[PDB]
């Protein structure tokens, strides 16, 4: 691959698969976007 891949906005050690509706993270697994919930006070329903 040409490496055009956005790094995991939370843990940043491979690649994303993921974006959070409303932080607009691109985690890499949900693992990433529920990390993130339990301290930035987040759902993940866009307008939660
Ligand atoms: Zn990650
Ligand atoms: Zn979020």
């Amino acid at each position: 691959g040409p490496h055009m891949a956005v790094l995991c906005g939370v843990c940043g050690i491979k690649e994303f698969k993921y974006k959070c509706p409303r932080c607009l993270v691109q985690t890499c697994s949900l693992e990433c976007s529920k990390k993130h919930k339990t301290r930035d006070n987040c759902s993940g329903q866009t307008h939660d």
